[PDB]
């Protein structure tokens, strides 16, 4: 020890590297280290090695963002604990069916931990110190001490009381955010395990390690651990990790690993429904990942350690500070040079000149910007839209592009069958609209057994496609029996296989059900006829939902899928929602681009993108359809502002073999079809590299990678807020997509209003003291208190309560404070402010009842003079004129009379402040009460010259047209104008 710099820290974290290198020795040999600093580039993080309790061997671990890193003496490095058993063979978990004994469970627990999502409950002394130990409140405690020196008790009290409001609002924001995360990871539950010889023992869910076995109750419940199913079957509701409320099917793990075997894994938190065994006495699961290593542990660990959003946090910090410093120092050296000309004794010139740098730092600035964000999150919640991080609400007003998923999002999630189109030897015999009429053969057993719905509590429950084609024929559900669901439906492979058998068969048959251009590629080519592309387009370009069916007899693996015989097409109808078409046309009107992103068929997705309005009539679009070979694009025009339509594999050829042709497609492509759930994610990440600000409105599991990758992701038709998306709407409509844009624009406008107000606020009171430091007549105590506490804090907390508009328009919020329409406002609003203070001061000098002030006493001591009363009365109205001037909401917010507490406060404070002029309270506030003539009515006729002169000045400045591209996409669009890309 003896290297601590605590003796030099009591006489003063700007540079973390220049401070930790002196408080601790720069020592190598991390086997014998105690603290580790964790970054090459980026920001620094100092981590403490933990409190190792390993008796047999020393254990050196440390938490870092929940992720334990472990020390290994045979490699001499810090490897991640999640990495440990990575690469484990598929037969090892089947040798792990008996679990772990108590001699090996305790060893495991130390390495992995208690399997708990660690949301720490911060105490109020631990949380007041986390907020008050900041430079800003360090300057506000310097301000409480500096005024107290001059005996301004009242002024000092409100610097404490405003900062106590500012602290307690940041302790409401933080404590309620962490209570939201803590209420969705609470999984205390009794769990039965198996030991090496016949034990259950009823262990707790916070006592589980990887490698341990786990039996599952028939009734089901939340999944405590990220297990792996080895023996049995179960139906899982994965709405807490994906978004689909439909149950999925979980096949047991074969013999031969968490993302590949996605249909074999029971993720943590997702509820299980039936959990049948069918092989032994009970159903077995083997634990793979625990608390911060699992998914729902890695989603929470990305919530509370987020990524920087791609928007400037108010654009300029340093530039604004520099401007303030030049502006506020030129008013500071003025009071140096003027108070010396008024012959101050130079002891009080250092306490007066340090009071001008105090008034330009308003104490209510973090409180006014906190409620600007709490009001925004509270307005979305009443409209049904939820939120986790309210720092992305301001990204809603910057959306230049929104991507949508077609089925269940633009269209209705429910289906209705139209009838099968059978096949009898390359024929396409015509459609059977009631499929309980065609005879018992391979096709009638196909659509009655190739499903995954389950008999659960008096109603069948499953996929909305599978619920309809079984209802289309109407058999009972528990004569053909299902041997094994050989392949559950995955969205990336676009098919589903079921092996069936029935009494009276020589051999079982193997049915399939998938997308028509993928099954017909798979089937024996001597069965699919020559007009399959024409018989498909006759249905799928009328707006129908078509899947195919095929069979093969079996005399397991995926030998089932291949050398099939095509049975028939199943045709379903998918109608748009009633709310889809006005929303897409509202986005197209306001120059926000809308993009179809779906996994469904191409000709179906084009006839949906016309019926709702991605492509208006008399607008040409081109289907590209690159070949699977590395040849060209071939362009097939569609006849029914260029648009483009792509297939899934077409987007794969262009991103891998035409890399310079890819930006010309993304600036004008509107329909993307047959997209894999990892190709949707790739499209969002490729659009953001063109410097778009993309949105994403989706539904279900295939959109999960795209919702995370987007700047704004919205998930539909869910309760409270899921971990999956930043914004989780619960409306089952896309009309929550303009609500986020419209709330996002007003919050980006009511934040720049509070910025302009506190700038116009500080400056007004700064000049109102500069007029009173000359003539040695500084402002009162209670007057200062009223100006800072009663007037200004009321019209800044209530200022941002207004609400967003009702109709979007094609104008964006400016996104930059220091610009020429804003500095021309702040210059010309303040030329006026000084004109009606100096002009109201030089006019009271020329009155016959006027006596000057006794200059040779002091500044605060014995002066209730006339020079204070004619300035305080004419300055206290400036804070209500400017509170309603910058609160303009005609393009973005609303007119301010809708905000009822911002009318009642702004009229009661404009009525008391008349009673301090005409009718007084002059004991307090030290007002010169001897004014008895009709000079009162001349000052009120000068306030009205400001109540009109400020509203009628910004209306001129809004009509400012200066007569005197950076974004990549804009450049491409210009190039496209000159030369069209498709021809
Ligand atoms: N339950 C199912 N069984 C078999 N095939 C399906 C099922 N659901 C969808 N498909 C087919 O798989 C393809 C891709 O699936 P998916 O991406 O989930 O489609 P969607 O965008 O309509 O949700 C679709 O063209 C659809 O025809
Ligand atoms: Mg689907
Ligand atoms: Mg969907």
């Amino acid at each position: 020890i003896p290297l601590l710099l605590f003796r030099w820290k009591p006489l003063w974290g700007e540079g973390s590297l220049e401070p930790s290198p002196q408080s601790q020795a720069e020592d190598g040999r991390s086997q014998a280290a105690v603290g580790a600093v964790p970054e090459k580039d980026t920001a620094l993080h100092k981590s403490e090695e933990a409190v190792s309790v390993g008796q047999k061997r020393v254990l050196r671990y440390y938490l870092f963002q929940g992720q334990r890193y472990i020390w290994i003496e045979t490699q001499q490095a810090f490897y991640q604990v999640s990495l440990l058993d990575h690469g484990r063979s598929c037969d090892d978990v089947h040798r792990s069916r008996h679990g772990l004994s108590l001699q090996d469970q305790m060893v495991r627990k130390a390495i992995y931990g208690p399997n708990v999502i660690s949301i720490p409950v911060k105490s109020y002394p631990q949380l007041l110190v986390d907020e008050a130990l900041n430079p800003y409140y360090g300057f506000q405690a310097f301000s409480i001490a500096l005024w107290l020196a001059d005996h301004y008790y009242w002024y000092a009290l409100c610097i404490f009381l405003i900062s106590s409001i500012s602290i307690c609002l940041s302790l409401y924001k933080t404590r309620k955010q962490s209570q939201t995360l803590r209420d969705m990871v609470k999984l205390s539950m009794r769990v039965c395990v198996c030991r090496p010889g016949g034990e259950e023992e009823w262990v707790d869910s916070s006592e589980l390690v990887p490698g341990d076995c786990l039996v599952l109750p028939q009734e089901g419940g939340l999944m405590p651990c990220d297990a792996a199913l080895v023996a049995g079957e179960c139906m899982v509701n994965e709405s807490s990790l994906t978004g689909e409320s439909i149950p999925v099917l979980k096949t047991a793990l074969p013999e031969g690993c968490a993302e590949t075997h996605r249909r074999h894994t029971l993720f943590c938190g997702t509820l299980i429904l039936q959990a049948r065994a069918y092989v032994g006495p009970h159903v077995l699961a083997v634990v793979t990942r625990t608390g911060f290593c699992t998914a729902k542990g890695g989603l929470v660990s990305s919530i509370l350690h987020p990524r920087p959003i791609n928007f400037k946090f108010y654009k300029h910090s340093m530039k604004f500070v520099a401007a303030l410093s030049v502006l506020a120092l030129l008013g500071t050296i003025y009071s140096i040079f003027i108070l010396y000309r008024n012959r101050v004794p130079l002891n009080e010139i250092v306490i007066r000149a340090l009071d001008l740098v105090t008034v330009v730092v308003p104490p209510a600035l973090p409180a006014a910007m906190t409620v600007c964000t709490l009001y925004a999150q509270s307005r979305l919640r009443r409209q049904g839209i939820f939120c986790i991080h309210p720092l992305r609400i301001n990204l809603g007003g910057k959306l230049q592009l929104v991507c949508f998923d077609k089925t269940g999002t633009l269209t209705e999630d429910g289906l209705d069958v139209m009838g099968v189109v059978p096949l009898k030897g390359q024929a396409f015999l015509p459609l059977v609209p009631e499929p309980r009429r065609l005879p018992v053969g391979p096709l009638l057993r196909a659509l009655a057994t190739c499903h995954a719905l389950s008999r659960l509590q008096d109603t069948p429950v499953g996929d909305p496609m599978d619920l309809k084609m079984v209802e289309s024929t109407g058999p009972q559900l528990q004569v053909p029996v299902s041997v094994l669901h050989r392949f559950p439906f995955s969205s990336a492979l676009q098919r589903m296989s079921v092996v069936v058998a029935w009494p009276g068969a020589t051999q079982p048959e193997a049915y399939v059900k998938g997308s028509p251009e993928l099954v017909a590629g798979l089937c024996n080519p001597e069965t699919v006829p020559t007009d399959f592309a024409q018989m498909l387009q006759s249905y799928t370009a009328a707006g129908y939902r078509v899947v195919a069916l095929a069979s093969k007899p079996l005399p397991t693996r995926d030998t089932v899928e291949g050398d099939l015989s095509l049975l028939g097409l199943l045709v379903m109808r998918n109608l748009l929602k009633p709310q889809t078409t006005p929303v897409i046309q509202a986005l197209r009107r306001t120059r926000i681009r809308a993009v179809m992103v779906t996994g469904d068929n191409l000709q179906t997705a084009v006839t949906v993108a016309r019926g709702c309005g991605m492509v208006a009539p008399q607008e040409h679009l081109i289907i590209v359809h690159a070949t699977g070979q590395p040849a060209s694009l071939e362009f097939l025009p569609m006849e029914s502002s260029r648009h483009l339509a792509l297939s899934g594999p077409t987007f794969g050829i262009i991103v891998k073999h035409f890399p310079k042709l890819l930006p010309k497609v993304l600036v004008q492509g509107t329909v993307f079809a047959r997209m894999a759930p990892e190709q949707k994610t790739e499209l969002v990440c490729e659009l953001q590299k063109l410097q778009y600000c993309v949105g994403m409105c989706g539904d279900g599991a295939n959109d999960c990678g795209a919702l995370k990758a987007a700047d704004v992701g919205i998930s539909l038709s869910q309760a409270e807020a899921s971990v999956v998306s930043p914004f989780t709407s619960s409306m089952a409509s896309i009309e929550c997509v303009p609500m986020v844009i419209r709330e996002g624009r007003c919050s980006l406008d009511t934040s720049f209003s509070v910025f302009k107000y506190m700038a116009l606020y500080s400056l007004t009171q700064f000049i109102s003291v500069l007029i009173l430091y000359t003539i040695n007549t500084n402002l009162g105590d209670l007057q200062f208190l009223a100006i800072d506490l009663v007037i200004t804090t009321t019209v800044a907390v209530l200022m941002s309560r207004t609400g967003p508009a009702l109709v979007l328009g094609r104008v964006r919020p400016p996104g930059a404070l220091l610009s020429v329409p804003v500095l021309s406002s702040l210059l010309l609003q303040m030329v006026l402010v000084t004109g009606v203070q100096l002009g109201g001061y030089f006019l009271t000098l020329a009155q016959p009842w006027f006596v000057p002030l006794n200059r040779t006493v002091a500044a605060p001591d014995n002066l209730p003079n006339y020079e204070n009363t004619v300035v305080f009365s004419l300055s206290s109205f400036q804070y209500l004129i400017l509170a309603a001037a910058v609160s303009k909401g005609a393009p973005f917010r609303r007119p301010l009379y809708t905000n009822v507490p911002f009318l009642v406060a702004l009229a009661l404070l404009s009525s008391v402040l008349v009673g301090l002029v005409l009718v007084l309270l002059q004991g307090p506030l030290a007002l010169r009460n001897i004014t008895d003539t009709g000079f009162k009515l001349l000052l009120l006729g000068l306030v009205t010259l400001n109540f009109v002169g400020a509203f009628m000045l910004e209306s001129v400045l809004d009509q400012c047209l200066p007569a005197c591209s950076k974004k990549r996409f804009k450049q491409l669009e210009r190039e496209l104008a000159e030369q069209p890309w498709p021809p």
